[PDB]
C-alpha cells in the first residue's frame, strides 16, 4: 500500500462513461475478450499487452480505464507519469517497480500510467518501465494514457502494441454529459434544452463541461448568498415549509437573511436556462483545432506499432 501508487477495486461501468460508443467497443474485444476466453489464444495468436489510449485533454481517459477495469473485474493501479517526475521523481524507479509489483500480486489487474508522454536523468525512468512491461505471461495488463501522442518516446511507444483514439464529445455525449453532471439537482430544465446546451458547447470537453456545470451549480447556492427578501412557496399539502428567494416585492416578498432560516425550510431554486448560459459563456473551449490536428496525424502515422 504507496501513497503516490493509486489503488483499487474501480466500480465504473461503460454506462457512466461519456460517449465514446467506439474507443469502448475496441476496449471490449482488446481487453474484456481474451480475459473471458483466455483458450482463443493459443501459441502465436497473443492477446495484446499494453494499450495506449491518446487523444485531446479534457477527454477523461482515466475515467474510461477504470471502466475497463470495471467491465473485467480487475484491480486498477494508478500513477500520474507528471508526478512520477515532478513531485516524485526521487523515488521514480521505485514506485516503478513498486506499482508493477504491487498489480502483478493482484492479478487480475490494471496498471495505469497517466501521461505517459511525460517520461521524456529520465533516460532512466524510461529502462525500468521498459524492463517491467516487456516483461509482463498473462495477469496485468498496462494501460497507457496521453493527451501528447507525438511527444511520446519512439521505444516505448513500440511497446504499446494497441492505440484507441478518445475524441472529444459528440453532441450526443456533450448532452448527456451534462444531465449526469447535474444530476438529481432541482432544474426546470427540459430534455431538449439540455440537447440545446448541448448544441451550444460544441468544441467542449469533458473537463470542459463539468466546469460549465460544476458553475451553473453555484448559482442558487449564490441566488440565496445574495437573497434579501424570501417567499413561502409551500403548497397546501407540504409537511414543512418551503421559503424561495423573491424578486423585490412580488405577491409573497418578506425580507429575510438566509441567515435566519431552518435547515428543513429551506428551498433551493430550481436550475434556469439562463444559469447555464452564465455559466456557458463564462467558459471557454480548452482545446484548439491547431492543438488536435496533431492527434489525427498521429492516428494516421503511429507506425511503430
Ligand atoms: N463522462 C464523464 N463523466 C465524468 N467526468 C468526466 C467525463 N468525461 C470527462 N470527465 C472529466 O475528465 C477529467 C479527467 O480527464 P483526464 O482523464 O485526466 O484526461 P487524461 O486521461 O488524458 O489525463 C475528470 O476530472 C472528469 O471530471
Amino acid at each position: 500500500l504507496s501513497s503516490a501508487i493509486l489503488s483499487e477495486k474501480p466500480n465504473v461501468k461503460w454506462e457512466d462513461v461519456a460517449g465514446l460508443e467506439g474507443a469502448k467497443e475496441a476496449l471490449k474485444e482488446a481487453v474484456i475478450l481474451p480475459v473471458k476466453f483466455p483458450h482463443l489464444f493459443k501459441g502465436n495468436r497473443k492477446p495484446t499487452s499494453g494499450i495506449l489510449l491518446y487523444g485531446p485533454p479534457g477527454t477523461g481517459k482515466s475515467y474510461l480505464a477504470k471502466a475497463v477495469a470495471t467491465e473485467a473485474n480487475s484491480t486498477f493501479f494508478s500513477v500520474s507519469s507528471s508526478d512520477l517526475v515532478s513531485k516524485w521523481m526521487g523515488e521514480s524507479e521505485k514506485l516503478v517497480k513498486q506499482l508493477f509489483a504491487m498489480a502483478r500480486e493482484n492479478k487480475p489487474s490494471i496498471i495505469f500510467i497517466d501521461q505517459v508522454d511525460a517520461l521524456t536523468a529520465s533516460r532512466r525512468i524510461k529502462t525500468e518501465l521498459l524492463v517491467q512491461m516487456n516483461g509482463v505471461s498473462q495477469g496485468v495488463l498496462v494501460l497507457g494514457a496521453t493527451n501528447i501522442p507525438w511527444q511520446l518516446d519512439s521505444a516505448i511507444r513500440r511497446r504499446f502494441e494497441r492505440r484507441i483514439y478518445i475524441p472529444l464529445p459528440d453532441l450526443a455525449a456533450r448532452t448527456t454529459m451534462f444531465e449526469i453532471n447535474v444530476g438529481d439537482t432541482p432544474s426546470v430544465l427540459t430534455k431538449e434544452d439540455y440537447r440545446t446546451l448541448g448544441a451550444m458547447t460544441e468544441g467542449y470537453s469533458g473537463s470542459d463541461i463539468a466546469v460549465v456545470v460544476k458553475d451553473a451549480l453555484m448559482q442558487p447556492i449564490r441566488k440565496i448568498q445574495s437573497a434579501t427578501h424570501f417567499k413561502d412557496v409551500s403548497t397546501e399539502d407540504d409537511e414543512t415549509r418551503k421559503l424561495t428567494p423573491s424578486s423585490p416585492g412580488d405577491d409573497g416578498a418578506i425580507e429575510m437573511s438566509w441567515t435566519d432560516i431552518e435547515a428543513d425550510e429551506l428551498k433551493e431554486p430550481d436550475l434556469t436556462i439562463k444559469d447555464f448560459l452564465k455559466a456557458i459563456k463564462s467558459t471557454r473551449p480548452t482545446v484548439n483545432e491547431d492543438d488536435l490536428l496533431k492527434q489525427e496525424q498521429f492516428t494516421r502515422d503511429f507506425g511503430q506499432e
